C-alpha cells in the first residue's frame, strides 16, 4: 500500500509534518518507534510547562502534543507505532521503500525523517563493561516487576524524576536503598524533590551525590557490592544485590547513522528546502542540521512545513 | 530610553520576538505604523480563519494576534502605535537610533527590522486632498472612540466590514447615518449586510452603492457638508460634521526600501542568523529573504527566535550565552 509520503518519527516535528502533508492533500504515515507518538514532550517532560512555542503561554508539554496531534487527525494519517525504521532503498522509479525492525516494508514516494535525537534507550553504566548475564537479575534499567527488589539490598543511579520517585517506592520493599548520582544536586526539584532529603536524614536510606559508580563484584552470577567514587577521590564499597540504572536516555541517530548521509555532530546535513543527499529524502527537526540550527519545538514545525512542501515537487512533479 | 531591541513592525513577527526579548531577559519596544497590533492578519484578514498555524486547528486571524500578544504581555514590552520608522542611524559606539515620521527618535543596542510587505497605512480619498486639520476631529480613518459621533450627522465611505459594521454600530449613537461605496455590492456580508440593507429600507439611514465622495465644505475648521457623486452621473449635498473613511488598509514598503540594504523582490537579504549585512540589525519574517523561504506564519514565528537568539551576541558581546530551555529555565526562577 502505496503513501505519497513515510514519516519516521511522531515528535512534535513528524505530527505536524503529516498535518502538512493532510493541508497538501498528500497520503503519509508516520513510523514511531514508542509504544505512543510525542517523542521528547511525551517522554521526558510530559508534565512540564512549555512556554516558548508561539501563541501557547503555559502549554504542559503533554498537552502541546495533544493539540498537534487533534490538528493532524482530521486527515487521518496511518500511524504505526512500537517500529523502528532501520533502512530504507529508493528503487528505480524513484519511490521508496523503508523497512523496520520487525521486518516491516513501507512504501512510498518520498520520506521524511524526523526522528530527533533517537529512540530512547535507556543510558547505562559502560565503565563496568558488558554486563549483559547480570541485565534483568541482578541489573535493572526499569522497574518492570517491584518483585526484584522486594528484600534486597539496592543501589539506585541518577537525579530525574524516576531515580527519585523510586529512592522513596521501595523504602519498604527492599532490606536497603541508596541513591547515588553524579550530579551536584538533583533535577526536576519539585513537589517530590522537596521532601527526598528526610529518608537519608532519618537514616533508612543512604544520598550520595557528586559519585559515580566505579565498579561492582559478583558471585554466582548476581551482584554483591557496588564501588563508588566521589569528584574529591573518595572511595568505598557497598553491599547491594541490586542494581537500578535511571539515569536517561541515549542521544544518537540509531540505525540511521549507517544510512550512507552527510552527517554534521550526530546530525543529518540538510538544504535549504530539508533536502538531505538523497532526492525525495528529507529531514526535520532536531535531527536536521543546517548552518544556524536552534534545536527547539518552533523551529522544527517549520522545517517540517517546508519538507513537505517542496517535497510536493519530488512526489508529484507538475 | 534605551532598550536592548528595537522591533520594527508589530505583526505575528514582531509580537513573538517582543516576547523572545522577555525569554531572554533582555529589553524592547515595538514600533507599529498602525493604529493596532496584527499586521497583515488584524489589517487584512481579521475575521479569516487560520488552519496552518502548528497546535491551532482553526482561529480567526485576530484572535491569533490576541494569543500571540497574552504570550508577549508577559514582559510588558514597550509599544508604540502610529508610527512609521523612516530611518536608523548606527552610531559609534554600535548602538542604534531609529526615527519616525513623527520625528521622535528611538535608542536602542540592536534593531530588528519585522516590517513584512510594508507599513500598513489607511487609504485616503485623493479628492479630498490635503484635510489633514480634520483628521483626528471630524474627519477620521478609524473609530479611535464612539464619543466622536454622538449626536452627530456622519458620513461612512466604504464597502467591507467596517464600513458596514459602524454604520449599524452608529445608528442609535449618531442622529444621521450616511453610507458610501464605489462598488455595485458590498465585500463585507453576512448579519451586517441585511441589517444595513433593512436600515436602508426603512429610511433610518441612507446608503448609496458606486458612489464616491466629490468635495467636502468646512466651517471653523470643522467639518459641514459632503458631495456626493453616482455611477450614472448623480450628485448631491448631505449636512454632515463626521465622516468617517474606511476603504481599507493599504500596504506601503517604501522608506525601508530606500535603506542601504541589499533587497531580493522586496525582501531584506539575509544570513543564517537572520542577520542583514550591517552587524547588529536582522530582519525576520515576511521582509526577510534566505534560500528556501516561505512567507507564511509559522515560518516567521521561529525567524523571530533565531534573530533574537543571535543578536545577543551582538547586545551583549562577548557574554557567555546559557543554553536553558524555557521549560526548565522557568522551573528555576518558580524554585528561586
Ligand atoms: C527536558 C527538556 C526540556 C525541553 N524544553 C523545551 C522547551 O521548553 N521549548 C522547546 O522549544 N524545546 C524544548 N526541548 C527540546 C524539544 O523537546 C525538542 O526540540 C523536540 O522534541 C524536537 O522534536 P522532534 O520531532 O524534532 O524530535 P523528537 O521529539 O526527538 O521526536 C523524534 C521521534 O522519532 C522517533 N524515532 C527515532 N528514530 C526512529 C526510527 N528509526 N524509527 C521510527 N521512529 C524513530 C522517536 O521515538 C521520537 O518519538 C526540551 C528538551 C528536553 C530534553
Ligand atoms: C488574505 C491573506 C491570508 C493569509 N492567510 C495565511 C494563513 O492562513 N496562514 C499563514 O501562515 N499565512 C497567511 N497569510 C500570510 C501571513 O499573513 C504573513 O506571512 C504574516 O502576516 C507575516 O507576518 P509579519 O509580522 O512578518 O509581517 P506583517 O503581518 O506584514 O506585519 C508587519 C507589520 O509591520 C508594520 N510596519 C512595516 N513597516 C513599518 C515601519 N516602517 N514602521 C513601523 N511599522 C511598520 C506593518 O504596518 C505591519 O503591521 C495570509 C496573507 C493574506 C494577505
Amino acid at each position: 500500500d502505496m503513501r505519497d509520503l513515510t514519516i519516521i518519527g511522531g515528535g512534535p516535528t513528524g505530527i505536524f509534518a503529516a498535518f502538512q502533508c493532510g493541508m497538501n492533500n498528500i497520503s503519509c504515515r508516520i513510523i514511531e518507534s514508542m509504544p505512543q507518538l510525542g517523542g521528547q514532550l511525551a517522554a521526558l517532560y510530559p508534565e512540564k510547562h512549555i512556554y516558548d512555542v508561539a501563541g501557547f503561554p503555559e502549554v504542559p508539554a503533554i498537552d502541546l502534543v495533544e493539540s498537534l496531534w487533534a490538528q493532524a487527525e482530521r486527515y487521518n494519517p496511518d500511524v504505526v507505532l512500537n517500529e523502528t525504521v532501520t533502512k530504507y532503498t529508493k528503487l528505480d522509479d524513484g519511490t521508496f521503500e523503508t523497512r523496520t525492525n520487525t521486518g516491516n516494508v513501507y512504501r512510498s514516494r518520498a520520506v521524511l525523517i524526523a526522528a530527533g535525537l533517537g529512540a530512547f534507550e535507556p543510558r547505562k553504566l559502560p565503565q563496568l563493561g558488558n554486563i549483559d548475564h547480570l541485565t534483568g537479575s541482578s541489573v535493572y534499567y526499569a522497574v518492570k516487576s517491584v518483585e526484584d527488589f522486594k528484600g534486597k539490598r539496592v543501589v539506585i543511579v541518577g537525579g530525574g524524576d524516576s531515580a527519585l520517585d523510586w529512592t522513596v517506592g521501595l523504602i519498604k520493599n527492599a532490606a536497603s536503598v541508596t541513591l547515588v548520582h553524579r550530579g551536584h544536586e538533583f533535577q526536576g526539584h519539585g513537589k517530590t524533590a522537596h521532601e527526598v532529603e528526610r529518608a537519608r536524614a532519618n537514616g533508612t536510606i543512604d544520598v550520595y551525590l557528586e559519585t559515580e559508580v566505579a565498579s561492582i563484584e559478583e558471585s554466582n552470577g548476581v551482584l554483591t557490592r557496588v564501588h563508588l567514587r566521589s569528584s574529591d577521590g573518595s572511595k568505598w564499597t557497598v553491599e547491594a544485590d541490586r542494581l537500578l540504572i535511571l539515569i536517561g536516555f541515549k542521544s544518537n541517530l540509531g540505525p540511521l547513522a549507517r544510512w550512507d548521509l552527510e552527517l554534521y555532530e550526530n546530525a543529518l546535513v540538510v538544504d535549504s528546502h530539508m533536502k538531505t543527499s538523497v532526492d525525495g529524502l528529507y529531514a526535520a527537526g532536531d535531527i536536521a542540521y543546517y548552518p544556524g540550527k536552534l534545536k527547539i519545538i518552533q523551529t522544527g514545525l517549520s522545517e517540517a512545513t517546508m519538507a513537505v512542501r517542496h517535497s510536493l515537487s519530488y512526489i508529484k512533479p507538475g
